[PDB]
């Protein structure tokens, strides 16, 4: 059931983070769960500070909106900023004061490959408009992987790369006009890449999409609202149909309309 984004509805709260550790980060669910996870199981990557490796994983949504982890991962190398997803049984994360993408497989905790994003800058060089070293963004739409950046060659503008989730070799490559730190962040339906326009407010909007099948940019006015005043993370789930967000230590969710 594809289509173009036509509505964004009310955020809500899932879990406030209860330590100064959760200001920003990054939760996700897998859109292509494998065992022994289910469309229930949960990440949660509280991203503040400079040494960020502990990954809350629950097995249950009551355990992630009321409870404890079911498991704790220690990642092999940090992580940096918000940007990351899960995807087909592995997290997709950039390695701290890197380029690298790293493809953690999360049953095993085994690191299956690692992939310099070409050209892309990173810590601080393209970051979104919040910066906290956003300049790399992981996507997971209905087709699959992709990876959302900026390179000089750009400009700055948003580049956006379709990714094989096997060994994270680049599959087809497009250049917006979108100035990356210009916008709050981005995401990824249906194969248009979707910005917003504000991280503090209550009267944001999604303000711009990229067609990759027709190359065409738009303007939009889809209101937003960014209840807590600072979204560190804005990414897109196509197994739920919903927008995941990280907004001033609230996890928090958004349904959407297609057309
Ligand atoms: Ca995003
Ligand atoms: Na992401």
């Amino acid at each position: 059931g594809c289509g173009e984004l036509v509505w964004v509805g009310e955020p809500l709260t899932l879990r406030t983070a209860e330590t100064i550790t959760g200001k920003y980060g990054v939760w996700m669910r897998d859109p292509k769960p494998t065992y022994p996870y289910t469309q229930e199981t949960t990440w949660r990557i509280d991203t503040v500070g400079t040494d960020v490796h502990q990954v809350f994983e629950y097995d249950l949504i009551s355990q992630f909106m009321q409870g404890y982890p079911s498991k704790v991962h220690i990642l092999p190398r940090p992580l940096e900023s918000t940007g990351a997803v899960v995807y087909s049984g592995s997290l997709y994360f950039q390695g701290a004061e890197s380029r690298t993408v790293i493809r953690y497989e999360l049953n095993t905790e085994t690191v299956k490959a690692e992939k310099e994003i070409p050209g892309a800058g990173y810590h601080g060089q393209f970051p979104y408009s919040w910066g906290g070293y956003t300049d790399i963004d992981l996507a997971v739409d209905e087709a699959g992987l992709w990876v959302i950046y900026s390179t000089d060659e750009a400009k700055g503008a948003i580049v956006l790369s379709k990714l094989n989730p096997e060994n994270l070799e680049l599959e087809q490559t497009w250049e917006t006009n979108i100035r990356k730190q210009s916008v709050a962040n981005a995401f990824i339906i249906c194969g248009t890449l979707y910005t917003v326009s504000s991280y503090t407010s209550a009267d944001a909007t999604v303000n711009f999409a990229y067609d990759t099948g027709t190359g065409i940019s738009k303007t939009l006015t889809i209101p937003f609202k960014n209840r807590y005043k600072y979204s560190s993370m804005i990414d897109y789930n196509p197994l739920e149909k919903k927008l995941f967000a990280w907004d001033n230590l609230n996890m928090v969710t958004y349904d959407i309309k297609l057309s």
